[PDB]
């Protein structure tokens, strides 16, 4: 019954983690209220996602920091998230509170790979601690990482949202927000892109704080740095 | 007890699907027989995988056809595989034998994206049938695709190995090898790369037909086209 007769299309370019763990709840809620809106989604590497929206092959770019290289157009903060190490229940780490930055580098690691979905930090957080960790697997997603944790190739380091008991209950979850700083999931779009009402509603559903007047004000400010500074005293969702 | 004291390293660059559904069985069997071999794995886009091995940041490149662009160095066929459409049990297709190329283009599609893991074929198989299918989601992996099939965004088209009952049992599997031609998973390496004994054993475990004398003969033939023609009368595994 509750249906908006809004006609139009919405092309979303994003990554695995976002489309896997952050998007599906929002996506199904969207198409159930906008049957006349043609929704198109494109998964790819974050460096290719920010190229789709610029060149007009996509409207929004829901990915992590990686859009910062592209000073091409508008960039809005959605939510913060942090990593969590996953180990077998038979692993020495499984038993510790709380693990530490130095105590994690003593094991083989299975993390994210450089640009896709949040890695450094890693290789880089360590640089800070002057550590040289042994990383034997750099994967794009977390479904791959956890499988090679069950295999025993090394200690996995994935997003917290990528772990849930009962979906993955033979694994051990350990918080590492004291170990690694949080990453900021952003949404990339253009000033030329006319923001439709179904677009505003989609953003505020993926990011409650990003209301129309908040979005418009951020667009009004002709700088991503000014936008990122507008939310200085404003708190974001933490996953 | 059964341990080879072979010292050395093995860097493998691959994709999601291979590392997800084809590699883990081989990987665990490898490290259990070569404890002194330092195994390193790198997941990435197929166009970036074939760049890792060339530039020496990886030894083997276990991915699909996409290595053909790179006439840089040796390319060995491992196994054939084909797609299978996944739908909800409440979907019209669920009920049909067997679906057909024309009868699939009448629905919204959720397939692989252009270069990563086997797409065209799609967009291209159709071209052949003069069809213009509505594809609303192009994803890198199949874990993403199936989630958006359960959501109901459209009909999914993934690898057959990406489906298994009891891992994904609320979905309906339909064979499409009569619909789409099979793809060839290849392994990319260099002639300069000295093939260690643990490397030969790894290949013949991932591809039974690729024994040492078969591998050496293919390397001896200084052309990938000659290699691909050597297996003309030789049958490959079919997944
Ligand atoms: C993991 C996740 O919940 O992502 C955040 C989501 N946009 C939200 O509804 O807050
Ligand atoms: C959703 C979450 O975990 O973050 C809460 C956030 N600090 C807020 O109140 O906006
Ligand atoms: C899916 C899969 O089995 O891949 C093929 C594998 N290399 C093999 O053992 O034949
Ligand atoms: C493993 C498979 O399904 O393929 C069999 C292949 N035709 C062979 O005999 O080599």
């Amino acid at each position: 019954e509750h249906t908006w007769p809004d006609k139009g299309s919405l092309y979303i370019a994003t990554t695995h983690t976002q489309a896997r763990y952050a998007l599906p709840g929002v996506i199904k809620g969207f198409i159930e209220r906008y049957p006349r809106v043609s929704l198109h989604m494109h998964q790819g590497s974050p460096t290719q996602i920010a190229e789709a929206v610029s060149k007009g092959n996509a409207d929004f770019a829901i990915a992590t920091e990686a859009l910062h290289l592209y000073d091409d157009l508008v960039m809005l903060p959605c939510y913060h998230w942090n990593r969590s190490i996953v180990v077998t229940p038979d692993h020495p780490l499984a038993a510790t509170s709380s693990v530490t930055i130095e105590a994690l580098a003593q094991y083989p690691l299975v993390t994210y790979t450089f640009g896709f979905t949040g890695r450094s930090e890693l290789d880089t957080a360590f640089n800070r601690a002057g550590l040289t960790p042994r990383i034997v697997f750099t994967a794009t997603d977390a479904d791959v990482i956890k499988t090679y944790v069950r295999l025993g190739l090394g200690v996995g380091v994935i997003a917290s949202m990528a772990v849930d008991p009962l979906a993955d209950p033979d694994l051990v979850r350990i918080d590492a927000h004291d170990i690694f700083s949080h990453s900021t999931t952003k949404i990339g779009f253009r000033r030329s892109t006319f923001l439709r009402s179904y677009m505003y509603d989609f953003i505020q559903r993926f990011a409650p704080h990003l209301t129309r007047d908040v979005v418009d004000t951020a667009v009004a400010l002709r700088s991503n740095e000014e936008i990122e500074a507008m939310f200085q005293d404003i708190k974001l969702p933490e996953k």
